């Protein structure tokens, strides 16, 4: 049995990508242990019940935990050194025992795994989980070819498209950590010459070129992505409808039916992410322009976030819009009836809705949402921005006519078409001799001679 190691970053926000991977590794022979924290296995479902489902290996006693007097150096310092310790103790055990692993497929946000795979002569590789567009741009920082502030007015990196510094990720948000966060993010490419591979979620059509550069820094590339469940896209992996390891339990839904009734291609789904704050001036304007438009919409919003809607609006959009605390994105977008998806730009929701095939209002909030939205607009041509004013308020009157360019303006056929190319493009690269699922088999392939 070929047995590796897989360890994401062990957060709910981040561990989904490399739990797809996993699922399309077992469905190829491979014998996954999932490597992760106590925290993570008592707040996720993460066993499955077959022979060949991902063991879980929890490595840690929550001691690496963030404490509430810590500045982000301190937190990530002690985890560090916590979590060094434990895989250190983990590789000690399983490097010896009746089927040792060959290979530990780790976030990149960890470069630290390397080292330790390098002391125990373990081969191994960083999974980059967002886009390759944002390598080239934390590579860039990482080497003084770019800073955080944009000392210039354009950006012309190497086989990138112009980036002005408002396309440039956004991590001022918490200005005492702005130094901790630029330094993880560039540490992710300090030690890549020891890395056996370089995994990218993202496939070859939809970023070429940059991959391209990016297989000029030494070592090969194997791009993998999307990471999205086989069900919404070639359907090889069986009843694969989610992103867990454990089987799924669908929840009461009150979208779908809803979405039943309304004619096809007409409904705008909004989501500005599920764990972003807005305040309550931007969600007034944000909730009168969608109002503004008369379309029927599907509004997914988390309660605390609710409770700081206008008085009224509710019940004022009774007929056009459904406003409900949570929904399966996945099955929203998958609807027929949905036209067009409002979006904060997470490269998850991004994927998605490439994937799936749905035309973008875009509306980046923080970090590499902005870069996301500019590819989406003016790279893949799926949709536009929403505009902002001086204060960064974006008015109702900006939310209304962006919503009405992209579900019918001069370019919305333009967008659909392009939606539904970019659906067919990202179902090939993962079906059977498309280039993600070339470079799986080749990783495979490659495992299996140890
Ligand atoms: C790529 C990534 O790591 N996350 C992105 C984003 O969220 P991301 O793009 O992951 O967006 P969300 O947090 O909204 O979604 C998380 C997951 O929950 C699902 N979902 C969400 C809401 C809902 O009602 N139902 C539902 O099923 C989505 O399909 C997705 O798979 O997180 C940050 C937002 O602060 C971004 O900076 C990140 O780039």
């Amino acid at each position: 049995d070929t047995h590796i190691l897989v360890f994401p970053f062990p957060s709910q926000g981040a561990i989904n990508p490399l739990l797809q991977l996993s699922k399309r590794l077992i469905a190829k022979g491979i014998k996954v242990s999932l490597v992760t924290t106590l925290h993570v296995s008592n707040h996720l479902q993460l066993q499955g019940a077959y022979s060949n489902s991902v063991k879980i290996e929890v490595i840690s006693d929550g001691s690496e935990d963030r404490l509430e007097t810590d500045t982000m150096r301190q937190t990530l310092d002690r985890f560090r050194q916590k979590m060094t310790k434990n895989l250190e103790d983990f590789l000690q055990k399983a490097m010896v025992s009746s089927n040792p692993p060959k290979f530990i497929l780790y976030a990149s946000t960890m470069p630290w795994v390397l080292e330790v795979a390098k002391e125990f002569g373990l081969d191994r590789a960083p999974f980059y989980t967002q886009s390759c567009a944002l390598n080239s741009i934390n590579y860039h920082v990482l080497h003084g070819q770019l800073k955080l502030p944009p000392e210039t007015p354009t950006i012309s990196l190497p086989s990138m498209p112009l980036l002005r510094p408002s396309d440039l990720p956004a991590y001022d948000f918490d200005p005492a950590s702005t130094d901790t966060i630029i330094d993880l993010l560039t540490s992710q490419y300090s030690n890549i010459q020891d890395a056996n591979l370089l995994f990218c979620n993202t496939f070859d059509k939809l970023e070429g070129e940059i991959i391209q550069w990016m297989e000029t820094l030494g070592r090969p590339v194997k791009t993998v992505g999307p990471t999205v469940p086989s069900a919404y896209l070639d359907k090889r992996v069986e009843n694969d409808k989610h992103y867990g390891l454990s089987l799924f339990k669908p929840n009461e839904d009150v979208c779908l039916k809803w979405l039943d009734s309304k004619p096809s291609g007409s409904v705008l789904y909004v989501s500005y992410g599920s764990l972003v704050e807005m305040g309550e001036e931007q969600l007034k304007e944000l909730a009168l322009g969608i109002k503004e438009t008369g379309k029927f919409f599907l509004w997914v919003v988390r309660d605390t976030e609710a409770e700081k809607l206008p008085p009224n609006f509710v019940e004022s959009v009774a007929e056009k819009g459904l406003v409900v605390s949570w929904c399966s994105q996945l099955e929203v977008l998958a609807h027929p009836s949905v036209g067009c998806f409002f979006t904060h730009c997470g490269w998850n929701s991004t994927l998605e809705a490439l994937c799936l095939g749905v035309p973008v209002v875009a509306f980046p909030q923080w970090a590499d949402q902005v870069t996301n939205a500019k590819f989406l607009e003016d790279v893949w041509k799926v949709g536009k921005r929403v505009k902002r004013n001086e204060q960064r308020l974006a008015s109702k009157e900006e939310v209304r006519s962006c919503i009405w360019e992209v579900m019918e303006g001069e370019r919305a056929s333009e967008f659909k078409s392009n939606s539904m190319e970019w659906k067919k493009w990202a179902k090939e690269a993962v079906d059977e001799g498309g280039s993600s699922d070339k470079n799986i088999e080749e990783f495979v392939a490659m495992l299996k001679q140890t």
